[PDB]
């Protein structure tokens, strides 16, 4: 029993972390194979057009170090808004790997990094507005988001910058902003968010399965009065295919999900009258229904 | 920005995680240098005297697998609640490391695994009645919790199993349990359990830093008057020590310590009234004041 915001384990994400200075700018890279990916970020000096900061560097400008070993740079390219520094050593950790881009609702590990050093692990969805809340200080730049699978590692994320309100942005490993963002200082500011409803309804069913049943009720919903009610609180509309992917945790509590559906929109308009659920006073919507099936019986 | 429930980088302890089978039991071990260490659950078959269970087993009924890798065991012995088996190989991946016990109050990354694979890693506080609210199914048994500082593992958990109330317990890895716990089934319980003060000051500290400012006020406390409301909503007593370790964030914040009691004071009398802390409509007691320096500004 129990349920917790888990990480994978993030060895196979370690061996790939490296250090990237350029100047007085250091930032973490991701090394697979005989290649470094970075943010274009760390080229800039005190709006840069990049192509001509780029044409204007060496290989022999970037100090490249994993651990105490430093790699040296025989080729570089950008690609969007990151940089590809092809190294003289292919990295032998490298782990079997994808680079994906994800959905907003989705959800990811990250690897907190500084100078190249893993810091921390913790789960972030990727919001609607397409934000994610982190937790990320100067040096986190070129920090990446994985999900695992049967030891596959599925890069969906790379750390650029924070906007105004505390959440972040970044990159797919191609180099394309999650968002209607750019890689410098502007006015840009995270869109109006949403809650994912999907996520709120498999964290019910977490809740069910791990004993939480106070929120229940015997009452049914259709899915357009349900989505009258996700309207009027700022949640996501849920689709068939929602309800499709919500079948294996309604056939394993045998609590259908317009049932569910019926219970959330009484939490919606009543609250929850000083109550907890899986030890939350709040809705939680950063876990998928994969996430529930992963972790609980 | 950002504050979150952030574990260590597992990798240095997900080199350590082998398979122990007996009969058939399959649960998890930890290979340092040439011993795996284990649950001593392991040897039971369906009130067990373990002493009398070790004697009647042999070197060749423990099946041991690192990976694809079967490892010889060449010796046994029990220490309290764990088996030291004598392996014919050393890890080569052994880290840094030192067997600690922890204090209720303080916080640990769990690598949650099955079968010798690492799952998910996570973060839990040690309750002050000596269990934690984790994350486990069956053949987790054997799984660690750790700390992580400048490359040394501290080791302080192994799990054992789970309590009535759906929470955790388990031991040091010297074997001895945290609690009042035994590792077999009766019908013993959580004791009455209480939240950790300090850490809750060390939250409002991470909120402060993080921009949530709304339950401050021009008010301070004394210690006394604020233990005397403490034992009202069944929070530890908050001791001079305490107030010295909050020294730091109290300096970062300009809040003095007992400015930052008259707070928490009028959060338990009067609750949010709707309003969130760094994500949280509960206040939040699984951070210690290292964690919130280790991750803020
Ligand atoms: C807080 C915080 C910091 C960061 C990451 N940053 C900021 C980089 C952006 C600055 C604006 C323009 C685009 C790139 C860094 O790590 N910067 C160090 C390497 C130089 N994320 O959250
Ligand atoms: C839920 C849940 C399970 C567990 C861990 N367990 C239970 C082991 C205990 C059973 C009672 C007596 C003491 C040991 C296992 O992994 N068991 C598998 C290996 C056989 N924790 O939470």
């Amino acid at each position: 029993s129990g349920f917790r915001k888990m990480a994978f384990p993030s060895g196979k994400v370690e061996g790939c972390m490296v250090q990237v200075t350029c100047g007085t700018t250091t930032l973490n890279g991701l090394w697979l194979d005989d290649v470094v990916y970075c943010p274009r970020h760390v080229i800039c000096t005190s709006n840069p057009n990049y192509e001509d900061l780029l044409i204007r560097k060496s290989n022999h400008n970037f100090l490249v170090q994993a651990g105490n070993v430093q790699l040296r740079v025989i080729g570089h390219s950008m690609q969007n808004c990151v940089l590809k520094l092809k190294v003289d050593t292919a990295n032998p950790k490298t782990p079997k790997y994808k680079f994906v881009r994800i959905q907003p609702g989705q959800t990811f590990s990250v690897l907190a990094c500084y100078n190249g050093s893993p810091s921390g692990v913790y789960q972030c969805a990727m919001r609607p507005n397409f934000t994610i809340k982190g937790s990320f200080l100067n040096g986190s730049c070129g920090s990446v988001g994985f999900n695992i699978d049967y030891d596959c590692v599925s890069f969906c994320y790379m750390h650029h910058m924070e906007l105004p309100t505390g959440v972040h942005a970044g990159t797919d490993l191609e180099g394309n902003f999650y968002g209607p963002f750019v890689d410098r200082q502007t006015a840009q500011a995270a869109g109006t968010d949403t809650t994912i409803t999907v996520n709120v309804l498999a964290w019910l069913y977490a809740a069910v399965i791990n004993g939480d049943r106070w929120f229940l009720n015997r009452f049914t919903t259709t899915l357009n009065d349900f989505n009258l009610v996700a309207m009027k609180y700022n949640y996501e509309p849920l689709t068939q295919d929602h309800v499709d992917i919500l079948g294996p945790l309604s056939a394993q509590t045998g609590i259908a999900v317009l049932d569910m559906c019926a219970s959330l929109k009484e939490l919606l308009q009543n609250g929850m009258n000083g109550r907890t659920i899986l030890g939350s006073a709040l809705l939680e919507d950063e876990f998928t229904p994969f996430d529930v099936v992963r972790q609980c019986s």
